[PDB]
């Protein structure tokens, strides 16, 4: 009942609205014969401009094998001494995104960390179904453990991150490793921006989202129907988190929440629960703030805060 | 998990500890595993001790008339002058509950009010199926504003008020009302003591809910499925009160909460979206308290103030 909403526009910051306000000329509409690579095609054309003057540093790429075939990773080497190696998560509701889409996120992760980012470039949903990019993720993390002085790197402590469907797979791999007990490097942090991690309503749910966002419970759904393979995937600890143990050894949370986000209940959740069974984890709510903030951190003070925010807390764990 | 709920008996109020520490000898064990009606006797003979000590009124009790047949109201006049009548809907999750399980909450209101109060003992699922009850409940307030004279009650104002369930019905037939944009009585005040609304899932649902209360997510699944007649049903603007239109024309609503209760945020939810329209509303979190606390009045001081407030505020709007 769009009519219930608040009144987003209106309540988020100046920043953001001069966001909001930013046209792209050149740029088709948002498609209504809307195939999913025309729909892929439009989110990679339009992130290109705020992903521009990210920060220059030594990158590569590496195909990484798994069950599923061959994975492409990027790794951003800020510096030749990593403490860590910290894998990066793309969000884009499971069927959108790709490295491209989120290299200023990362890049500007490496930087503020000084760690080798590695982004993982996950089979996109419909393609794949839960729990494919999961387990091609923990693949991937996996291998460069096993074989880190190839690749030159210290995976000796490993961290997770990722925004929205991104921060789900960060927080489902850790899980997933902590579970199946493997050592794949010490999973010192993990970096949550504005998540989604298997709540199927909520206060936040119901009073935000909408067009400006595409976040109305109808876009979610329809994300949701593209990932699962089952309904019963719905209550999958590495679906609904919440139905896994987060009562003991869960990895220390770095969780950032959008004001005006939908998904907001999702992260509260996530940190009271976690609070309340003594998890180390951290919690920040960002003021002014729609779902995504973190891609326009070359406009948004409070994009590039949320960025270093996280770098921030992960270092402070090695 | 079971596991990821906060400690609730740990973290409650002193004098809601003492209730919940109020051992009953004579009563059976709680019959998870028996019928509907014994769990019907149980849940009546276990609340018959809390409803002892009621106010001693002018009562009545008649038939009244619906498309369902015959309904048993029941009528405590606390003075001859009654300003407004309010009707009382009993919760018990749709399949529990009676007259004489709330006799002494509905008899405190009439004597905090000073207003008439008519209990309707509407039909109990799972023998009747949304929106049964609804409809009795709308049809015995239209007869009774239609016969007001017959029966010496002034129904040019009305109230609904209830607890739990009882909350969701008021609502909805004050709602019910209003869409009709039938005149049964202006209706001045829904007064609404940890109600739910149709939310499916909240922060709230997950952290809390247990034994304690029977309040559980299984719990609440079973009631619904005893409830609705088709899943379509549950996205019904007069079951899920969030996708009725919520911005214009809602009576004042009293909203109380309770701390340790799963379904807080329903209440969180229709305050903030109500308040968002500038509709007009009351918000009250009462600490300490597990649901259900409406009917400890003569133990919990908080339990007689829930009462009070949602009184008082009911009589300001006359």
């Amino acid at each position: 009942k769009p009519e219930n909403k608040l009144p987003v526009l209106d309540l988020i910051s100046a920043e953001m609205k001069t966001v909001v306000n930013t046209l792209q000329p050149d740029l088709p509409p948002w498609p209504a014969t809307g195939t999913i690579a025309e729909q892929r095609q439009y989110y990679t054309l339009e992130r290109r401009f705020w992903n521009a003057g990210a920060p220059e540093m030594a990158t590569r790429a590496y195909m990484v094998p798994t069950k599923y075939g061959q994975v492409e990773t990027r790794l951003f080497c800020p510096q030749p001494d990593s403490p860590a190696t910290l894998f990066y998560l793309h969000g884009g509701g499971f069927i959108l995104g790709n490295l491209d889409t989120h290299d200023r996120i990362m890049r500007l992760l490496a930087s503020y960390s000084q760690c080798t980012v590695i982004g993982i470039d996950y089979t996109l949903s419909p393609e794949a179904r839960f729990p494919q990019a999961i387990e091609e993720i923990v693949a991937a993390c996996c291998y460069f453990h096993q074989q880190a002085e190839d690749y030159q790197i210290n995976m000796s402590r490993i961290g997770f991150a990722g925004d929205s469907a991104g921060a789900m797979l960060a927080l489902a791999s850790a899980l997933w490793l902590r579970d199946k007990q493997i050592d794949c490097g010490k999973v010192a942090g993990v970096l949550l921006w504005y998540g989604l991690y298997g709540l199927r309503d909520s206060v936040t749910r119901r009073l935000l989202g909408g067009v400006w966002d595409g976040l109305t419970q109808q876009d979610l759904q329809m994300y949701e129907e593209a990932y699962l393979s089952n309904d019963a995937d719905r209550e999958s600890p590495y679906y609904c988190l919440f139905n896994n143990d987060l009562t003991r050894e869960v990895p220390p949370c770095f969780i950032a929440g959008a004001e005006f986000d939908p998904l907001l209940d999702d992260s509260r959740l996530l940190y009271q629960t976690l609070a309340a069974h003594q998890q180390p984890c951290e919690f920040k709510l960002y003021p002014g703030t729609l779902h995504a903030f973190l891609h326009y951190s070359r406009m948004m003070k409070t994009a590039d805060e949320a960025l270093r925010d996280g770098a921030q807390f992960f270092t402070a764990q090695l």
